Protein backbone atom coordinates (compact mmCIF):
# COMPACT_ATOMS: atom_id res chain seq x y z
CA UNK A 1 0.00 0.00 0.00
CA UNK A 2 0.34 3.74 -0.60
CA UNK A 3 -1.61 7.41 -0.69
CA UNK A 4 -3.18 6.60 -4.43
CA UNK A 5 -3.85 2.84 -3.83
CA UNK A 6 -5.63 3.95 -0.68
CA UNK A 7 -7.56 6.69 -2.29
CA UNK A 8 -8.41 5.52 -5.32
CA UNK A 9 -10.44 2.96 -2.75
CA UNK A 10 -11.42 5.96 -1.01
CA UNK A 11 -12.66 7.66 -3.93
CA UNK A 12 -12.06 5.99 -6.55
CA UNK A 13 -10.54 6.53 -9.95
CA UNK A 14 -13.04 7.58 -12.55
CA UNK A 15 -11.17 8.06 -15.90
CA UNK A 16 -13.55 10.23 -17.68
CA UNK A 17 -14.95 13.59 -16.89
CA UNK A 18 -17.44 13.80 -14.14
CA UNK A 19 -19.73 15.75 -12.36
CA UNK A 20 -19.46 16.31 -8.75
CA UNK A 21 -21.51 16.69 -5.60
CA UNK A 22 -20.97 20.36 -6.38
CA UNK A 23 -21.60 19.66 -10.16
CA UNK A 24 -18.00 21.14 -10.78
CA UNK A 25 -16.20 18.85 -13.91
CA UNK A 26 -13.93 16.37 -12.24
CA UNK A 27 -11.34 13.40 -13.12
CA UNK A 28 -9.31 10.88 -12.01
CA UNK A 29 -9.18 10.61 -8.21
CA UNK A 30 -10.65 14.04 -7.64
CA UNK A 31 -8.74 16.41 -9.53
CA UNK A 32 -10.96 19.40 -10.57
CA UNK A 33 -11.04 20.21 -13.75
CA UNK A 34 -12.83 23.64 -13.79
CA UNK A 35 -15.86 25.17 -11.91
CA UNK A 36 -17.25 26.85 -15.18
CA UNK A 37 -20.59 25.14 -15.88
CA UNK A 38 -18.63 23.72 -19.14
CA UNK A 39 -17.87 20.47 -20.76
CA UNK A 40 -15.48 22.11 -23.40
CA UNK A 41 -13.81 23.68 -21.28
CA UNK A 42 -13.53 20.73 -19.09
CA UNK A 43 -12.24 18.76 -21.71
CA UNK A 44 -9.85 21.68 -22.53
CA UNK A 45 -7.95 21.69 -19.13
CA UNK A 46 -7.90 18.27 -19.35
CA UNK A 47 -6.29 18.26 -22.47
CA UNK A 48 -3.99 21.02 -21.26
CA UNK A 49 -3.62 18.91 -17.98
CA UNK A 50 -1.70 15.72 -19.49
CA UNK A 51 -1.51 16.90 -22.64
CA UNK A 52 -2.85 15.40 -25.56
CA UNK A 53 -6.23 14.42 -27.33
CA UNK A 54 -7.79 12.59 -24.57
CA UNK A 55 -11.46 13.59 -25.15
CA UNK A 56 -12.79 13.11 -22.34
CA UNK A 57 -10.79 10.50 -20.88
CA UNK A 58 -7.50 9.55 -19.57
CA UNK A 59 -5.40 6.16 -18.41
CA UNK A 60 -5.07 4.60 -15.10
CA UNK A 61 -1.32 6.22 -15.20
CA UNK A 62 -2.11 9.81 -16.14
CA UNK A 63 -4.98 9.96 -13.71
CA UNK A 64 -2.32 8.90 -11.69
CA UNK A 65 -0.04 11.13 -12.48
CA UNK A 66 -2.54 14.34 -11.52
CA UNK A 67 -2.96 12.84 -8.11
CA UNK A 68 0.58 12.78 -7.99
CA UNK A 69 0.16 16.76 -8.72
CA UNK A 70 -2.81 16.52 -6.07
CA UNK A 71 -1.04 15.03 -3.39
CA UNK A 72 1.68 17.45 -3.71
CA UNK A 73 -0.45 21.05 -3.72
CA UNK A 74 -2.25 19.17 -0.52
CA UNK A 75 0.88 18.64 1.61
CA UNK A 76 2.07 21.83 0.42
CA UNK A 77 -0.76 23.69 1.87
CA UNK A 78 -0.97 21.14 4.38
CA UNK A 79 2.86 22.58 5.63
CA UNK A 80 1.22 26.22 4.88
CA UNK A 81 -1.03 25.61 7.69
CA UNK A 82 -0.53 26.79 11.06
CA UNK A 83 -2.59 24.21 12.82
CA UNK A 84 -1.60 21.05 10.97
CA UNK A 85 2.00 21.42 10.31
CA UNK A 86 3.03 20.32 13.93
CA UNK A 87 0.64 17.58 13.71
CA UNK A 88 2.10 15.96 10.47
CA UNK A 89 5.89 16.79 11.30
CA UNK A 90 5.55 14.14 14.20
CA UNK A 91 3.18 12.26 12.09
CA UNK A 92 4.30 8.54 10.63
CA UNK A 93 4.19 8.40 6.61
CA UNK A 94 1.07 6.39 6.89
CA UNK A 95 -0.15 7.99 9.45
CA UNK A 96 0.28 11.42 7.68
CA UNK A 97 -1.51 9.16 4.49
CA UNK A 98 -4.36 9.07 6.53
CA UNK A 99 -4.36 13.11 7.38
CA UNK A 100 -3.70 13.82 3.66
CA UNK A 101 -6.88 11.65 2.84
CA UNK A 102 -8.81 13.84 5.21
CA UNK A 103 -7.04 16.41 3.97
CA UNK A 104 -8.01 15.70 0.87
CA UNK A 105 -11.51 14.97 1.58
CA UNK A 106 -12.39 17.58 3.65
CA UNK A 107 -9.86 20.74 3.35
CA UNK A 108 -7.44 22.05 5.64
CA UNK A 109 -9.78 24.16 7.28
CA UNK A 110 -11.80 21.09 8.46
CA UNK A 111 -9.62 18.94 9.36
CA UNK A 112 -7.97 21.98 10.53
CA UNK A 113 -11.26 21.98 12.63
CA UNK A 114 -10.55 18.44 14.90
CA UNK A 115 -9.06 19.93 17.48
CA UNK A 116 -8.35 18.21 20.58
CA UNK A 117 -8.41 15.68 18.15
CA UNK A 118 -5.14 16.76 16.04
CA UNK A 119 -3.87 17.19 20.32
CA UNK A 120 -3.73 13.80 20.66
CA UNK A 121 -2.62 12.74 17.01
CA UNK A 122 0.15 14.94 18.69
CA UNK A 123 0.81 13.21 21.57
CA UNK A 124 0.80 9.87 19.64
CA UNK A 125 -2.25 8.59 21.94
CA UNK A 126 -3.34 6.56 18.71
CA UNK A 127 -6.44 5.09 20.89
CA UNK A 128 -7.69 8.62 22.54
CA UNK A 129 -8.29 10.38 19.24
CA UNK A 130 -9.99 7.25 17.50
CA UNK A 131 -12.54 7.29 19.52
CA UNK A 132 -12.54 11.41 19.32
CA UNK A 133 -12.51 11.30 16.05
CA UNK A 134 -15.39 8.52 15.76
CA UNK A 135 -17.43 11.02 17.29
CA UNK A 136 -17.83 13.63 14.80
CA UNK A 137 -20.15 14.21 12.11
CA UNK A 138 -17.74 13.37 9.44
CA UNK A 139 -18.75 9.50 10.86
CA UNK A 140 -22.01 9.43 10.56
CA UNK A 141 -21.46 10.95 7.00
CA UNK A 142 -19.34 8.48 5.39
CA UNK A 143 -19.02 5.71 7.40
CA UNK A 144 -16.76 3.28 5.92
CA UNK A 145 -14.11 5.62 4.87
CA UNK A 146 -14.16 7.23 8.21
CA UNK A 147 -14.12 4.28 9.98
CA UNK A 148 -11.03 3.29 7.69
CA UNK A 149 -9.17 6.26 7.92
CA UNK A 150 -9.56 6.09 11.59
CA UNK A 151 -8.19 2.47 12.42
CA UNK A 152 -4.94 3.83 10.16
CA UNK A 153 -4.62 6.50 13.02
CA UNK A 154 -5.08 3.88 15.50
CA UNK A 155 -2.53 1.19 14.38
CA UNK A 156 -0.82 2.56 11.90
CA UNK A 157 -1.23 -0.08 9.29
CA UNK A 158 -2.78 -0.78 6.23
CA UNK A 159 -4.74 -3.48 7.57
CA UNK A 160 -7.88 -1.89 7.13
CA UNK A 161 -6.95 -1.16 3.52
CA UNK A 162 -6.22 -5.08 3.17
CA UNK A 163 -2.70 -5.97 1.79
CA UNK A 164 -1.61 -9.07 -0.99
Amino acid sequence: MNIFEMLRIDEGLRLKIYKDTEGYYTIGIGHLLTKSPSLNAAKSELDKAIGRNCNGVITKDEAEKLFNQDVDAAVRGILRNAKLKPVYDSLDAVRRCALINMVFQMGETGVAGFTNSLRMLQQKRWDAAAAALAAAAWYNQTPNRAKRVITTFRTGTWDAYKNL
